[PDB]
């Protein structure tokens, strides 16, 4: 995940806090995420999660249980929502 | 809270769902829930939460740290939405 840089910063993919999404949902079902198939809509992404290197980032992923609302949210900021 | 019947049937009011929620984000900030100014805005009821006299009832309130969503659901029926 270091392999991915703009302009040197190293940054996690915008397509990456779809999979933390689509890993949690998994999670809460109790199934295994690569037996699950998800369906994000309307992705909004706030913030860039800047990665570092040797360095151990948390993000806290939020989802609603019946209506899908998530939150892959850093910190006290969110990062990505939908 | 028993005091509270429709047609025989004793009934959560549609209005208690909202003080729920509102304890629940009060909780959630760490402040006390009398010293809260809060807002519920578009709030759905969507069953009615059956009152039993001796018993337990049970009920899950999530609230979404960012936006609000919140979610009175009592096991996997929802109540109230908004």
């Amino acid at each position: 995940l270091l392999e991915h840089a703009v302009d040197g910063r190293m940054l996690f993919p915008a397509t990456g806090t779809l999979v933390l999404a689509w890993k949690t949902l998994a999670k809460l079902k109790g199934v295994e995420f690569e037996q699950l198939g998800v369906q994000m809509t309307n992705v909004q992404i706030h913030q860039a999660l800047f990665l570092n290197p040797g360095g151990k980032t948390t993000v806290s992923v939020s989802v609603m249980p019946i209506t899908g609302e998530f939150q892959v949210r850093d910190g006290e900021s969110l990062i990505s929502s939908g």
